[PDB]
This record gives C-alpha cells, structure tokens and sequence, in this order.
C-alpha cells in the first residue's frame, strides 16, 4: 500500500508513472502518502512531471497534502523538473498552485537558472511573469543569464535582456556572462550582449 | 448553480452528503469556494449537514479556502465549535485552518467553545495554539463567557489553561461577577479554588 518495490516507488508512484488517474484517486482517498520518496527521492508529483502524466498529475496539484516543493535527492523540486523537461503546461500549473518559485536545488539552481540552462523560453516567461528572481546567483555565483550565455540560449539569454537581467553579475572565477559565451564560441550570444 | 438559495451543485452535494457528485464536480473544475445567499461555501455547508464524506473531500481538495466567511464572519472552525460536531473542527486544525480567525463580533472558535460549553474543542483549540485570552468586541473573554452560560466543564478547561480570570468585559465585569448575577453557583465555586 505505502509498500515499495526495487526502485521505491509505491503503488501511486506507478499510477503517475502509468497515467493510472483512478487508481491514483483511490490510493489518495483511502489515506495513500503523497509524499514518499523513492530511492533517487522523487514524490508521485516528481513522476508525474517525468512521465507527462497529465491527469495524475492534475489529482496530485489538486490535493492539499501534496507537497508541490518536494526535493529530490539532489534537490530538483517538482517545478524545476517541469523547467528542466519542457512538458506543456506543468510549469504553469504548479506556479499556479503556489509552488515556491524561487526555491532552488542543491547547487542552488532555481527553476529560472534551468530554463536558462536549456533554453525552456516560455517556461522562464512565465517564471518571470510570477516574481523569479532574474538575478539569483547559484553556488558557483552564476546567474540565469551566465547560464543561458554558457549554453547557447540565445532565446532565453534575450528574454533575460528584456527583463533587464543584469549583465554584470560575474560567476565564482569573475567571469561575466559575455566571456562565458565567448569561450564557449557563442558568438551570437556576445553580440546580443554588447548591443 | 445558483439556485433559489444560492446553492451550486456543489453545495446542494454538501447538504445531503452526496460524496460521487461531490468528487465529480470537483474535478471538473467547479469552484469550491463560491457563496450562497448567506455567505457559505460548500465547506460550511458540510459542516452544518455533518456530512463527512463530503466534508473530507472538500478539505482534501487545496483551492478550498478553509477560512472562508459567511456574512457574519462566520467560518468552518467556528461553524465546528458552535455545532458541536463529531472530528471536523480537529481537522480543519490538522489541515492549517486559522485557529485564532474570528467572526464579526470577534469572536473566535474558543470563544464559541466556551459559549455553547463544547469542551472537547475548547482543548483541541487551545493545543493547538488558540489565544485562550482573547477578547471580542465586547471585551469578554472565553473564560467571561463560559461563566455567563454556566460551562462549568469549559470553565474548568480554561482555567487549567492559566487563562486570565481577571480580564473584565465592555462594562469592567469579572467572569466572577456575572456567575454569580446569573447564580451559576458551580462557577463561583470553580473560580475560588
């Protein structure tokens, strides 16, 4: 019931990974944890989103016991995944919801400095758009704008601009944004900064 | 809905404890916290009906505001204390429901526990950090008014508390005086130990 198998996870971590939205609900009326972890630490939430399980997903959002913030063991939070994963309207969803927006993982990563990382453009519009903190350093001292520079996100690095994102907030070795681009041969990305 | 009385579908679900309806309009996306006419949500509407199974799935249900106000400042905590139902007002506790909220007169879920001498509630409340000297509009406390309805068991749970026997209402009387004008004989006796 809250029994696990060789991976952790529980019956309801299962119904999110197999879109089981019934068996889903019944698990949680009859009192079935929201919130275990399996042995990477990931909830039946963090499945979810892995699995684009769009109707379990919605069941676990829609009951008040969920927690929306939960870590893994690397400190990937539901909404960070969303971020990492580009699926449609999760990110959106749990935002929604009143999940933490600026909470961060382990190397103090936000959702932001993902969507950054990959080049998610909409997902940092809309983190943009419910208060991120477009400045946050991570533990290197890197912004969401050295990330995107550091990745080629030339999409998201231009979002960041828009919203005034700024430019010279260096990493942990003083490097700012413009010269983690030009290292990494994102010649684009320099010249959106020096305009 | 609406209807006559200003019942959705949801509350008439909450009225007459139908659980399936409940959970169906739920999921799709009926809006939990839309008022009646007098300013309840489903969720004060279970509490009043005692209806459990929809009581449970409304509270499981997160964009259910817990603390939502009939008219009267009148919410599912004090709706809980008043009526004296069995487990609801613990888990509106247990699921982070204000405990100190209080309706328009100002008076919170303990000052109806000790009013109506639910005292079963009176303790849940104050382990769960209610303000056992909480004044309302007219400067009584929970402690003045158990005295003037003759709560003799809700008395007792206060006092065990420490709550302040000297706090005076709106017209500087102890909990002592108004016992002893309303002659309930217990209290006096109760307050002098």
């Amino acid at each position: 019931h809250n029994q696990t198998d060789r991976t952790g996870a529980t019956a309801l971590h299962l119904a999110a990974a197999y879109s089981r939205s019934d068996a889903a609900k019944r698990l949680l009326e009859a009192s079935a944890d929201a919130n275990i972890q399996d042995n990477m630490g990931r909830t039946p939430l963090h499945a979810a989103v892995s699995a684009d399980a769009q109707g379990v997903f919605q069941i676990l959002i829609r009951n008040r016991a969920t927690d929306l913030d939960a870590r893994m063991h690397d400190g990937t939070t539901p909404l960070i995944l969303a971020a990492r994963l580009a699926v449609e309207g999760m990110l959106e969803d749990l935002i929604n919801s009143h999940a933490d927006v600026n909470a961060v993982d382990d190397l103090g990563k936000s959702a932001l400095h993902w969507a950054a990382a990959v080049n998610n453009v909409d997902a940092a519009v809309v983190l943009l758009k419910n208060g991120a903190n477009k400045d946050m350093q991570n533990n290197r001292e890197e912004t969401p704008l050295f990330l995107a520079a550091r990745e080629g996100s030339y999409e998201t690095a231009k979002v960041l601009l828009d919203h005034f994102a700024n430019r010279d907030i260096t990493d942990h070795m003083d490097r700012l944004p413009r010269d983690i681009a030009q290292e990494r041969m994102h010649h684009d990305i320099v010249r959106l900064l020096d305009l």
